[PDB]
């Protein structure tokens, strides 16, 4: 139960939350260019 | 009037703005995936 608070507190920092942000527009631009 | 400013303090603040921003690619890529 710790590390898993531990994970989502890393999870829920800016930086981790910015880059996984990314990786969610790099895939609408991946199934952007899958519909083009 | 002074809840509702410190809820729109929250809701101003950045981590909170990038959490909404990754609901708003969330429901971008949801909604991506109806039209394919």
């Amino acid at each position: 139960m710790y590390i898993h608070q531990q994970q989502q507190k890393n999870s829920g920092t800016l930086e981790e939350r910015v880059r996984a942000l990314g990786d969610r527009v790099d895939c609408i631009n991946s199934q952007l260019n899958r519909v083009l």
